[PDB]
């Protein structure tokens, strides 16, 4: 549809004039209050903060510039801040500030306050399945933007879904994600959530993306990923094997829809052919599905998360807070100079 068509290219312009001409240095670190850590990893952390002069509530992912560069995370840290300071999609956690010091980096962005959808999909069991379709919707639309900027997201899971107060999706932690024309190879994603290409260290595309959405979409419904087992090694050699298992309360439009999304061939998985992301689009099981309504955010949401205001923790879990200290000497300055 020509409205579709024109709606891409505006997205494309002006996503492309921001890549070309990337932000930096829009905030500093005394601008804000420490409240709680929502959670840590290897190399950085995710802080709940207040910014003093405003009182508004963000969440600052921060970056231990040694850490990054010990862990060979350097142009993955660098893909994160340029992709998320040049997008813009509702279903997208907005990017407000960034900004690094001697020892850090840092993004500051809007903050959830809502939770995952992996702890409400873990407190209810699963999904129905209308429930899950809003869900699935979203993450299309947001696949299909992503995808005609030539971004491949490479780190669904339910854990990077927040839910926001109209209960609607934001995608979080663009930290696989990349501009990427043709093929790349680095192996990263959730071991549940990898395409078989990737586990056979192949050159992939896209089509990793439109993988994982099965896999998001089984779990939603199941309550259980596709390819389940106790060690990793099992789960590659399932996701390799294509064999899945469906509950038989699945409907029959969704194991349709899954048989084609979870198709170990690339070459033949929705999402990837010629008629591209319009096959799942047009699908069965997606029928009931106002593709612009979503967009637009006027469908009523399968539920609303339950919190206090915009400085409530509750729904995040509780983490030793640590400090955070900044170095009197500038750390690994050349690596990161365009950040
Ligand atoms: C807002 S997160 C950073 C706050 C923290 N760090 C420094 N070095 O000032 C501190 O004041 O201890």
């Amino acid at each position: 549809q020509e409205s579709v068509k024109e709606f891409l290219a505006k997205a494309k312009e002006e996503f492309l004039k921001k890549w070309e001409s990337p932000s930096q240095n829009t905030a500093q670190l005394d601008h804000f209050d420490r409240i709680k850590t929502l959670g840590t990893g290897s190399f950085g952390r995710v802080m709940l903060v207040k910014h003093k002069e405003t009182g508004n509530h963000y969440a600052m992912k921060i970056l231990d510039k040694q850490k990054v560069v010990k862990l060979k995370q350097i142009e993955h840290t660098l893909n994160e801040k340029r992709i998320l300071q040049a997008v813009n999609f509702p279903f997208l956690v907005k990017l407000e500030f960034s900004f690094k010091d001697n020892s850090n980096l840092y993004m500051v962005m809007e903050y959830v306050p809502g939770g995952e959808m992996f702890s409400h999909l873990r407190r209810i069991g699963r999904f129905s399945e209308p429930h899950a379709r809003f869900y699935a919707a979203q993450i299309v639309l947001t696949f299909e933007y992503l995808h005609s900027l030539d971004l491949i997201y490479r780190d669904l899971k339910p854990e990077n879904l927040l839910i926001d107060q109209q209960g609607y999706i934001q995608v979080t932690d663009f930290g696989f994600a990349k501009r990427v024309k043709g093929r790349t190879w680095t192996l990263c994603g959730t071991p549940e959530y990898l395409a078989p290409e990737i586990i056979l260290s192949k050159g992939y595309n896209k089509a990793v993306d439109w993988w994982a959405l099965g896999v998001l979409i089984y779990e939603m419904a199941a309550g259980y990923p596709p390819f389940f087992a106790d060690q990793p090694i099992q789960i590659y050699e399932k996701i390799v094997s294509g064999k899945v298992r469906f509950p038989s309360h699945f409907s029959s439009d969704l194991k349709d829809l899954l048989r084609n999304l979870l198709q170990v061939d690339l070459t033949k998985r929705f999402g990837n052919l010629k008629n591209g992301v319009n096959d799942i689009k047009n699908h069965k099981w997606f029928a009931t599905t106002d593709w612009i309504a979503i967009y637009q955010r006027k469908v009523e949401a399968p539920f609303i998360p339950k919190f206090k205001g915009p400085g409530d923790t509750s729904n995040f879990d509780d983490y030793e807070e640590e400090e955070i200290r900044v170095s009197i000497n500038e750390k690994c300055g050349k690596e990161f100079t365009e950040f």
